[PDB]
């Protein structure tokens, strides 16, 4: 599980979105598998704006952050689930590392802020949702 919170927006990964986040719906995507809600509470997270292939995220599994060398936000394909079909995810990004289905929503950041959240794993793999692009979250 987990967020971003910058601003009035609530940034979470869109196949585990709830209720209220569709209720209150601001922007979605299904190939980047990101949903952005509203909140009335004020946030104040940092989206990092760069473009740095070094971080570290944290891992609720095992309840560590781990320092990861990542890539370039990218179509990456993914296997079937009970969320999505067999597709290609865009603006995913890759780090070699551990993951399970419950660490999805930990968050990866650099120096800067936050880069993205986890979104895909498994084979050693982790994926991450980059959330860098999205310029719009700071005002
Ligand atoms: N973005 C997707 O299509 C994911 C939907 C949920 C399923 N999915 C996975 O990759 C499952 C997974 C396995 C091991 N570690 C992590 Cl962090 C995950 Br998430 C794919
Ligand atoms: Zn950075």
């Amino acid at each position: 599980s987990g967020a971003i919170y910058v601003g009035n927006y609530r940034v979470v990964n869109r196949h585990l979105a709830t209720h209220n986040d569709w209720a209150n719906l601001v922007w979605e995507d299904s190939s980047r598998d990101l949903l952005v809600s509203s909140t009335t509470a004020q946030g104040c997270d940092t989206i990092a704006r760069c473009d740095c292939q070094t971080g570290v995220y944290y891992c609720s599994s095992r309840r560590k952050h781990y320092p990861v060398s990542f890539s370039k936000p990218s179509l990456i394909f993914v296997e079937a689930s009970e969320y999505y079909p067999a597709r290609y995810q865009s603006h995913l990004m890759l780090a070699v590392g551990h993951s399970e289905p419950g660490d999805c929503g930990g968050i990866l950041r650099c120096q800067h802020g936050v880069v993205g959240i986890v979104s895909t794993g498994g084979n050693g793999l982790v994926g991450f949702a980059d959330v860098r692009d999205l310029l719009w979250l700071d005002e």
